C-alpha cells in the first residue's frame, strides 16, 4: 500500500552501467583512466511523490531480488553491486506493513567487456569484398590500427568481418623507454608518456584512448551515456555477431618494441605478462595475444639495441611465460586464448632465434613476408616477392654470391620463400605458419630510364628519394601507399596503368609493380596475381593460412584474391 515507485531515469545515469569504470572526457594515466570491478556499482534514484512511501525498498533483475534497503522520504536512492554483465528487466518494490507496490519495469544495462550488454554490430562493408566458402580451418587474417578511423576513416563496421578468422588490433604499446616513439614524430610519444604516468614500467597501456572507449560512433548506436564507446565496444558487438572470430591485440610493432629489448630481465617480463593478464581480464573481447617484436636481435627502429645472444632465449621465456599466464586464464574462464607473434623473416632476424622452441608454446607465427625492400635508400627490389627477382645477381638468391663492389652475400636474398624455408628448416612445423599479404606498395621516386641495367625491368634502377603523394591518393607517409590509393591513381580500372604509370609483373619472383618513367616514381605492392600465388604457395606446402597488413588500405581486391589462392592452387 505504499505508493509504486517512479524511477528517476536522468538522476540514476539513464540506468547504463557498468563493471568498468572509464574516463571519458580527459586524458591522463591508464592507471587514472581504466578501472575494471568484479561487481558494478549501481545506483538508482527512485520518487514516491504522492501518498506513503513505505519503510523498505526491494530490486528485482529478471524477478529475482539483488538489493534491500530503507526509505525515509519521497526519493530514496538505491546503491548496490551486481556481478553480471547483462540487459535486465528491473522493478523496484516499495513496502511496509501493510504489503508491496512494484514499478512498472524499466530495462537497465550493465556493461561488460565481452559485450554481454550489446546487439550484434551493424556492418557497413564495401561491396567490392565478395562472399567465399573458405574451409574454416584455414587461417585469414588481417591488422585492423586503432589509428585508421582518423583520417584514413575506416572503421571498424567497415570490416569484411565474414572473410575473416583473426583481426589484430595494432597496436599496444609498453611503458618505458621508447624512444623510437618519439623518433616518429607527431602525437605518438606525447599520447604514450601521458598514458604511462602513474603506471610501472613494461606494463601495457592503451595509447589512444579516444580511439579505443571514448569516441562515440553513431553507426553503433552510441550515445551520451554509454559506458563503452570507441573501437572496442565495436569490437565488442563485433563479436556478438561473429561469436568465433578472434580478436587479438598486438603488443609492439615496429615503432613500439624498443621495451621489449629489457626482457633479457626476468622482472620486467614478469612486469608485463601481469599487466597482459590484467589487461586482457579488464577487456575480455579479446582472445589471446599477439607479441610483435621488431626485433629480437636488433635490426628495427632502436639503431642502439639488440642483443643476438641473449634477446633469442628471453622471446622463448617470454613465450612460455605467457603461456603459462593463458593457461591460468583458460583454467579461470572456460575460453581457449591463443597466443601469437609476427617476426621479421630476412635470415638475419631468424637466426636469431631458436623458432623451432618458441613456437611450442603458439597458436601461430604470422610471418612478416613484405618490407623486404623500401624507401628507407634508394635500392629498388620487391617488398613482398615469393620468390627471387629477375633483378637479383648470380649467387644474390641463396647467398652463394658477391655484390657489384665483389663484397660477399651474408645470406639469402629477402623473399618470402626464403623466410618460410628458413623456418620450417629450424624445425617450424608448416601449419602454425601463417603468410604475410602487404596491402600497400613501398615506392621510391627517381627511378628513371637512365639508371636501368636491364631496360625492361625497373627494379634494376636507382631511385632518388622516397615516393611521394598526398594522403587523397593514399599516402600516408613518404615511401608507402594504399593498396586502394595504387589501384585508384596508378593503375585503374583496367588494371594496365594511367596517370603516366605502367603496369608489369615479375614471373619469376611472383611480384607485381607500376612505374612512372618520367617522375621515375616505382611502387612495389601484392596485387591479385602475386596473392593468388601466395595462396597456391601456402597450400603446396601445408601453411596455416594467409594474413594481411593492414586491412584500411584495402578495397576488396587484396582480401578476395587471399581467399580466391587459397581456393585454387594445384
Ligand atoms: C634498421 N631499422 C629498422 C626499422 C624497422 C621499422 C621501423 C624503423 C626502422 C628503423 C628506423 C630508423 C633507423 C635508423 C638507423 C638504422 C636503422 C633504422 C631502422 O641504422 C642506424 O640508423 O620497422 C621494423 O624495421
Ligand atoms: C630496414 N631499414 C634500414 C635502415 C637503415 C638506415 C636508416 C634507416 C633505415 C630504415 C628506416 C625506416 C624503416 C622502416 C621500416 C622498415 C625498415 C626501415 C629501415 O621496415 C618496416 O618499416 O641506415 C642503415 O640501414
Amino acid at each position: 500500500a505504499p505508493t509504486a515507485p517512479s524511477i528517476d531515469m536522468y538522476g540514476s545515469n539513464n540506468l547504463q552501467f557498468s563493471k568498468i569504470e572509464l574516463a571519458m572526457e580527459t586524458t591522463s594515466g591508464y592507471n587514472d583512466m581504466v578501472k575494471y570491478h568484479e561487481l558494478a556499482k549501481i545506483k538508482v534514484k527512485f520518487n514516491q511523490w504522492s501518498g506513503t512511501s513505505g519503510d523498505t525498498y526491494n530490486v528485482y533483475f529478471d524477478g529475482v531480488k539483488v538489493a534491500t534497503g530503507a526509505i525515509t522520504g519521497s526519493q530514496t536512492t538505491a546503491s548496490f553491486e551486481y556481478g553480471q554483465g547483462g540487459l535486465y528487466q528491473m522493478e523496484i518494490e516499495a513496502c511496509d506493513a501493510t504489503g508491496c507496490s512494484k514499478s512498472a519495469p524499466v530495462e537497465i544495462t550493465i556493461a561488460d567487456t565481452d559485450g554481454s550488454h550489446l546487439k550484434p554490430l551493424t556492418m557497413n562493408v564495401d561491396p567490392n569484398n565478395k562472399s567465399y566458402n573458405t574451409d574454416p580451418s584455414i587461417v585469414m587474417g588481417t591488422y585492423f590500427v586503432e589509428w585508421g578511423i582518423y583520417g584514413r576513416d575506416y572503421t571498424v563496421d567497415n570490416m569484411p568481418v565474414d572473410n575473416l578468422t583473426h583481426i589484430l588490433y595494432g597496436f599496444i604499446p609498453i611503458c618505458g623507454p621508447n624512444e623510437s616513439v618519439k623518433s616518429v614524430g607527431g602525437n605518438s610519444f606525447n599520447a604514450l608518456q601521458t598514458a604511462c604516468r602513474g603506471v610501472n614500467d613494461y606494463e601495457v597501456v592503451i595509447h589512444d584512448p579516444w580511439a579505443a572507449y571514448q569516441k562515440s560512433f553513431p553507426q553503433a548506436g552510441h550515445e551520451y551515456s554509454t559506458p563503452i564507446k570507441g573501437n572496442y565496444a565495436m569490437l565488442m558487438a563485433l563479436k556478438q555477431r561473429n561469436p568465433d572470430l578472434k580478436i587479438i591485440p598486438s603488443i609492439g610493432g615496429g615503432t613500439l618494441s624498443d621495451p621489449f629489448y629489457d626482457f633479457v630481465d626476468k622482472k620486467n617480463r614478469d612486469t608485463f605478462v601481469a599487466s597482459v593478464k590484467k589487461f586482457l581480464k579488464t577487456w575480455k573481447f579479446y582472445d589471446g595475444v599477439d607479441i610483435d617484436w621488431e626485433f629480437p636481435g636488433g635490426g628495427g627502429a632502436a639503431a642502439d639495441k639488440g642483443d643476438p645472444v641473449n634477446d633469442g632465449p628471453a622471446y622463448i621465456a617470454l613465450m612460455r611465460e605467457l603461456r603459462v599466464m593463458l593457461d591460468e586464464l583458460e583454467a579461470e574462464t572456460g575460453r581457449t586464448y591463443e597466443l601469437t607473434s609476427a617476426i621479421g623473416v630476412g635470415y638475419d632476424k631468424i637466426e636469431d632465434v631458436d623458432y623451432a622452441d618458441a613456437v611450442q608454446y603458439m597458436d601461430y607465427i604470422f610471418a612478416m613476408t613484405y618490407d623486404f625492400y623500401g624507401g628507407w635508400n634508394n635500392v629498388p627490389g620487391h617488398q613482398t616477392a615469393l620468390y627471387c627477382g629477375s633483378f637479383m645477381r648470380p649467387g644474390q638468391c641463396d647467398g652463394g654470391g658477391v655484390d657489384e663492389n665483389g663484397e660477399p652475400y651474408k645470406g639469402p636474398a629477402y623473399t618470402a620463400d626464403n623466410g618460410i624455408q628458413l623456418l620450417l628448416a629450424q624445425g617450424v612445423p608448416a601449419n602454425k605458419l601463417v603468410l604475410g599479404t602487404a596491402m600497400y606498395g613501398r615506392g621510391w621516386e627517381g627511378v628513371t630510364p637512365d639508371t636501368l641495367t636491364d631496360p625492361n625491368d625497373p627494379m634494376t634502377g636507382t631511385a632518388t628519394g622516397k615516393l611521394k603523394g598526398s594522403t587523397a591518393q593514399g599516402v600516408w607517409e613518404d615511401g608507402v601507399i594504399d593498396y586502394k590509393g595504387i589501384k585508384s591513381f596508378m593503375l585503374g580500372a583496367n588494371n594496365t596503368g594511367i596517370n603516366g604509370f605502367e603496369y608489369g609483373y615479375d614471373a619469376q619472383a611472383e611480384a607485381p609493380w607500376v612505374w612512372n618513367r618520367s617522375t621515375g616514381e616505382l611502387i612495389t605492392f601484392d596485387d591479385h596475381r602475386s596473392v593468388l600465388a601466395k595462396g597456391n604457395y601456402a597450400k603446396s606446402l601445408g601453411l596455416a593460412g594467409l594474413f594481411s597488413w593492414e586491412i584500411d588500405a584495402d578495397n576488396g581486391d587484396i582480401l578476395n584474391a587471399m581467399h580466391e589462392g587459397m581456393a585454387g592452387g594445384v
